C-alpha cells in the first residue's frame, strides 16, 4: 500500500572503493610491470603544476593529504633515477602517511548516484574484456550456450559498468598481493586497467595510486588502511556533498578536445583514507563473475521464451525479431542493465543492501499478488533505508514500481 519512507537529511556521499564516473585516465598506446607502467604514464602528461587543496577534508589533516602526493611525486622522481626500475616501490614511512593510514545517521537520497548508475550502463569506445572472458567451464560449451556468450559478450565487452569490472578486479588484486608479499611496507600501489581500442591497439591506463599501511592480515575480517589518490576533471565544488570524504587537491591542467575546440581545463585528485579486508578483496578479485551473474538472468529470459515458443529463441531474443519492443530501448541497453546492477551490487555492498534485497522481494511478491488479484514488512526494509547511496536509489526505483 504506502510507499517507502525515505529517510531525511543531508545529502548522501560517495562511498565506492575508487572513482566511478568520476575517474580520468592517463594512458600508453601499445605498450608490463605496473610501476613501470605507471611511470610512462605519468611522463605523458606535461600540464603538472604545484598542487594545493581546493575541497578540504572537513575532518582530516588536508597538510598532510597534500604532502602524501607530494611525496608520491618525488619519490617517483627517486626512481626515475635508480639504474634499473624496481618491481615495487617501498614508501618512506613519513609522518604525513602514518597519519593517512592510521598507524544514525540519516542522509537523505542525491541524484548523483542515479547519475552514475546511467554512466555505469553506457558504451565506451574500448573494450574491456577478451572474447572468452566469461566462464569457467572444463569442457567446451554446447553450441547453444556458445552463440548465447558470443551475443551478450558483443553487447557488454565495451560497457563502462565492464571497465569497472576490471578496473576492481586489477586493484583488489594488486592490494591483496601486497598484503602479504609486503605486510610491513608502505607499498606504492598504481591504478591499472587495460582495454583495446576500437582500431585494435592494446592501451594501459593509469586511474592514480594507493598506498597500503601495515598488512598482517589474520584474518578475513582483518582490515588493511589505504590511501587512495585519484585523478580526475570533476571539479568537487559543483557537488561537494558526494564527496564528504575526500580531500580534493588541483594537482594539473590538461589541454583537452571537445565539441568547442581545443580547451584546458583543471585536473584534480581525489584523496581519502579507506579500508578494506581479505574477504572483500577476495570478492574484489571474482567481479569477473558479475559478467556471469547478469548473462545468466539473461539466458533466463531466453529459455521462458524458448519453453513458451518450443523453439530456441536465442537468435530471435539478441536480434529483436510474444513481445513487440524492449522497453529499455534496445537488447542491448538490457544487457548492460543487469550487467551494472550487479557491478553496483559488488561495488557498494553492504548489510543495508543485504537487508533491502531480501525484505522488498517479500513486499513486491505480495504487491503482485494485489495487484492481479484485486507494517511488520516495512519495519524491516526501512530499517535499511539509512544512508547507503545504493540502497537508497534502489528503494527509489521499488517506489517507482508501487506507482506503476
Ligand atoms: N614528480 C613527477 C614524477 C613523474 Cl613520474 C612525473 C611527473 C612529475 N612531476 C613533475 C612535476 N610535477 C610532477
Ligand atoms: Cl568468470
Amino acid at each position: 500500500p504506502r510507499p517507502l519512507r525515505l529517510p531525511d537529511g543531508p545529502p548522501c556521499s560517495q562511498r565506492s572503493k575508487f572513482l566511478l564516473m568520476d575517474a580520468l585516465k592517463l594512458s600508453i598506446e601499445d605498450p608490463g610491470i605496473p610501476l613501470y607502467d605507471a611511470i610512462k604514464c605519468m611522463r605523458t602528461f606535461f600540464g603538472w603544476k604545484e598542487p594545493n587543496v581546493v575541497k578540504p577534508h572537513e575532518k582530516g589533516i588536508n597538510p598532510n593529504y597534500l604532502l602524501s602526493w607530494k611525496q608520491v611525486l618525488a619519490e617517483l622522481q627517486d626512481i626515475e633515477n635508480e639504474e634499473k626500475i624496481p618491481r615495487t616501490k617501498n614508501m618512506k614511512k613519513t609522518s604525513q602517511l602514518k597519519w593517512a593510514l592510521g598507524e544514525p545517521e540519516l542522509r537523505s537520497l542525491a541524484s548523483w548516484i542515479q547519475n552514475e548508475f546511467n554512466k555505469a550502463c553506457e558504451l565506451t569506445d574500448s573494450s574491456w574484456i577478451e572474447l572468452d572472458e566469461i566462464g569457467e567451464d572444463a569442457a567446451p560449451i554446447e553450441h547453444i550456450a556458445s552463440m548465447r556468450r558470443n551475443y551478450f559478450t558483443a553487447e557488454v565487452s565495451h560497457c563502462r559498468a565492464t571497465e569497472y569490472i576490471m578496473k576492481g578486479v586489477y586493484i583488489n588484486t594488486a592490494l591483496l598481493n601486497a598484503s602479504c608479499a609486503a605486510m610491513d611496507d608502505f607499498q606504492l600501489i598504481p591504478m591499472i586497467s587495460k582495454c583495446r581500442t576500437k582500431e585494435g591497439r592494446r592501451k594501459t591506463n593509469l586511474y592514480g595510486f594507493i598506498i597500503k599501511g601495515r598488512s598482517h592480515l589474520r584474518n578475513d575480517t582483518d582490515v588493511v588502511n589505504f590511501v587512495s589518490m585519484e585523478f580526475s576533471l570533476t571539479d568537487p565544488r559543483l557537488e561537494p556533498h558526494k564527496w564528504e570524504k575526500y580531500c580534493v587537491l588541483e594537482v594539473g591542467d590538461m589541454l583537452l578536445r571537445s565539441a568547442i575546440g581545443h580547451v584546458s581545463r583543471p585536473m584534480f585528485l581525489y584523496v581519502r583514507t579507506n579500508g578494506t579486508s581479505k574477504i572483500k578483496m577476495k570478492w574484489g578479485m571474482e567481479m569477473r563473475r558479475c559478467l556471469l551473474q547478469s548473462l545468466q538472468q539473461i539466458e533466463s529470459m531466453i529459455e521462458a521464451e524458448s519453453s513458451v515458443k518450443e523453439k530456441d529463441m536465442t537468435k530471435e531474443f539478441f536480434e529483436n525479431k510474444s513481445p513487440k519492443g524492449v522497453e529499455e530501448g534496445s537488447i542491448g541497453k538490457v544487457c548492460r542493465t543487469l550487467l551494472a546492477k550487479s557491478v553496483f551490487n559488488s561495488l557498494y555492498a553492504s548489510p543495508q543492501l543485504e537487508g533491502f534485497s531480501a525484505e522488498s522481494r517479500k513486499l513486491l511478491l505480495i504487491v503482485q499478488a494485489l495487484r492481479d488479484n484485486l507494517g511488520g514488512l516495512y519495519e524491516a526494509i526501512e530499517e535499511c533505508l539509512i544512508n547507503d547511496p545504493w540502497v537508497l536509489l534502489n528503494a527509489s526505483w521499488f517506489n517507482s514500481f508501487l506507482t506503476h
